């Protein structure tokens, strides 16, 4: 019932009671753990309970659990569901839900900032052009001249599933990926398929290495449209090294605003299929994953060469040595240009603090170790030695099929 | 029920059917994953099934399933069980059992070597002095002057739980740890409690930074006894760096033979509480964990200073830079002294090949991602990008309580 988690470096032991309020499944079973697997419309009857569960936690959060207001609201929503087969959240409920979906995101190491989320209610939006406007405003607000501010923009909830709002991009801002005749890949291999669905749509791609993709926005279930994010709104950082002047020659740059846009936000049974959100980068995301993954910009060898390291045998740890230098470059570049960014040591330390805060004020904190531990220097960060319990709490952010595999033009 | 795992770097997808043979539990439920939790006597009733299961797997592997030999053996065992409440494994079965416990060890990244395990049958052992001798032979055989060979020595199985054989040490070779009155620790902090027990039992502690601990051996449920491993049998490697001549001045060194000695080997329902086993090190075990964990030797700062790195702000990644150099030092020193060792890049690439092979020839490979991924440079090793399924098959190696917590002292 009550589970405990120990940190093997500090001996601190926490008791988890929050998992008792878990609803959704985890992919795991008493017989098999799938903790390392990346990816393990509602009816009136289904919706009622979800809405009730949500309202209970909401009113409980405002110290009005069981109050007339609570009962009234519950009755009101109940009537609305029976009638409209769905319901609308109050602005207050919307903000609470979004903040909590972030609070409940077990794979996010940056949750100590959860309560500071800026919520942009775009539920009144009706067209793709309207979505573009809302998105540009989000980008400008969150970028804030490099002094990044977390934010989320929430478009209209799902209805019948044939009038869904969707942002086809996986991130508001990402670099293009095109398959060369050379057999190689120019730009970001991760975005080849999406890039081709755009280019196909008429996008005149400079067919370069770091070309900002266009937004492909889908409003009310209609076919998506393209738009070029005002260049003046896309903050980018040229990557150079504090010691290797040849580094800048590598010709590397990355954008400053990480804005996941293909997820689905669920609050009280309601599904918000277009809910782009953004925060700021943890260095390793760019330096380790985006730059060094073999299926991404895969730049290790080239950097190793420039460093003139013995790349004859893996045991010289040339990959490791290079990895560190690259990551030092990313952090240096961002910091130099006054753009918000956090190193993995600092971020993990704050997550440990957040976990403790969460355990005492809330009884726990769902966390996915596989995702929380940074992709480099694992055991050198405190989270590596921290036992974590992963479970699903709602409101939540969920994965959802890429639209081009569901859309019917 | 077929379960598929995908590698996100190569798109290769594998199907697992082997998990169906899993009967033990994981600690997880459909509502909570305990994948990152370190630690999530039998009766005739329960022993019969366990024995049959094992013998069936054994006879199938030798292509004699259903043979008369298979049937007679089952008959022989059950009779022996009802007759004595337990049973004895044939030599062949023990070897098969030990090899498979290794093959089924989900936290081990070195399993591509599972079939080459050298098994030493020490089931005829009756005393602690006898255990010492078997252990000395195991160390000399496994060390092989630096050309390490994997081995395991198996002492008598548990009977009534009152006559257990146990190796009180956590590893056959490990350095003492001493808590100082000023609160600091001399040596290895992970072994402070065991070191205290040794001293209490009579060990005269040299009180240095790298003192090899004495063996504390328990035979047949009796109080444990102390033995010193012949120094000439303990291979050590002074740690130096190929470019930084001051590294050697840190006075670091480590032993070459990693030999876990506190786990329990379960085969056919039988429990072998003393089953020390050894392989060879993956560099990061020493370089990242033993040397850089804050609760171990914790040398990152010192190394960092000597390298004159900006230690004012973490964003300099001075911790990361020093960590890399230290691991370069460990590999280089072992290679120079011609002592077997494998870097994490090489070991993980080998595990991926082993895992794919296992899926094809066995239908799966239980693996604990949390343990398999190296403690440094995770994503630049292939295992990071590999989805894995964690489940428990027997034969298996299991954790067991430290003996000082359960032992009934005879005096
Ligand atoms: C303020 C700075 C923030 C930091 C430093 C941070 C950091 C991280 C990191 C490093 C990851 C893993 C990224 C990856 O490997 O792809 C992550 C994942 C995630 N974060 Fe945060 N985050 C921040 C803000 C946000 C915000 C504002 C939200 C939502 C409102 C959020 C929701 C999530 C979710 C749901 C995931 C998992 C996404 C997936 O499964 O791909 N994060 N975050
Ligand atoms: C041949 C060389 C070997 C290599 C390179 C190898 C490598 C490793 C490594 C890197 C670990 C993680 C250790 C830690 O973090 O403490 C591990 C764990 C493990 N290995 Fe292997 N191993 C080898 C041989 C063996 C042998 C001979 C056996 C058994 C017969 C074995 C049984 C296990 C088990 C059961 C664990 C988990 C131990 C625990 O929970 O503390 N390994 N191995
Ligand atoms: C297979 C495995 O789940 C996958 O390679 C992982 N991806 C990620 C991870 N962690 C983060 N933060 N992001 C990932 O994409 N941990 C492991
Ligand atoms: C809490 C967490 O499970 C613990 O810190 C871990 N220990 C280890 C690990 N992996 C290995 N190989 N060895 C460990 O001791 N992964 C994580
Ligand atoms: N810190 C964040 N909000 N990250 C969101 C995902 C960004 C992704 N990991 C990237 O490297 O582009
Ligand atoms: N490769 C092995 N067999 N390792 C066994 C565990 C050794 C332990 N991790 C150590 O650093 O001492
Ligand atoms: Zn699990």
């Amino acid at each position: 019932r009550f589970l405990k988690v120990k940190n093997w470096e500090t001996d601190v032991v926490l008791t988890d009671t929050l998992h008792l309020k878990s609803t959704l499944e985890t992919g795991c079973t008493e017989h098999i753990c799938m903790g390392s697997i990346m990816l393990p419309v509602r009816t009136k009857d289904q919706l009622f309970p979800l809405a009730k569960e949500f309202l209970d936690q909401y009113y409980s959060s405002i110290k009005r659990f069981g109050s007339k207001a609570h009962m009234d609201r519950l009755e009101e929503v109940n009537k609305e569901i029976e009638s409209t087969s769905t319901y609308q959240l109050k602005d207050t409920e919307l903000i609470y839900g979004a903040k909590h979906a972030w609070r409940n995101a077990s794979r996010c190491v940056g949750r100590i900032q959860w309560s500071k989320l800026q919520v942009f209610d775009a539920r009144d939006c009706t067209t793709a052009h309207g979505m573009f406007n809302y998105i540009c405003n989000h980008v400008k607000y969150a970028t804030n001249k490099g002094n990044l501010r977390s934010a989320i923009t929430i478009f209209p909830q799902r209805t019948d599933g044939k009038h869904d709002f969707r942002v086809w991009n996986s991130q508001l801002i990402r670099y293009a990926g095109y398959k060369q005749p050379d057999g190689s890949t120019l730009g970001d291999p991760a975005n080849v398929q999406f890039t081709e669905i755009c280019i196909q749509q008429g996008w005149k791609a400079p067919r370069g290495r770091f070309d900002v993709l266009p937004l492909l926005l889908q409003a009310n279930g209609n076919d998506p449209e393209l738009f070029q994010i005002p260049p003046e709104l896309v903050l980018e950082v040229p990557i150079r090294h504090p010691k290797f002047d040849w580094f800048k020659d590598l010709g590397l740059k990355w954008y400053g605003l990480p804005a996941v846009s293909n997820m689905l936000l669920e609050i009280g049974g309601l599904e918000f299929s277009a809910c782009p959100f953004s925060g700021w980068y943890m260095g390793t995301e760019i330096g380790v994953r985006d730059y060094c993954d073999n299926s991404r910009y895969n730049i290790l060898e080239e950097v190793a060469k420039k460093m003139d390291l013995d790349m004859r045998k893996t045991s010289s740890l040339w990959k490791d040595q290079a990895l560190v230098e690259i990551n030092i470059a990313v952090l240096y570049s961002f910091q130099s240009d006054k753009v918000t960014i956090v190193d993995h040591h600092s971020a993990t330390e704050s997550f440990i603090k957040h976990m403790e805060n969460e355990y005492r004020c809330r009884g726990g904190c769902p966390a996915d170790w596989v995702w929380i531990v940074p992709p480099m220097s694992g055991s050198i960060t405190p989270v590596f030695h921290q036992e974590m319990l992963n479970y699903r709490l709602t409101p939540s952010f969920e994965y959802q099929p890429d639209p081009w595999n569901t859309h019917v033009w």
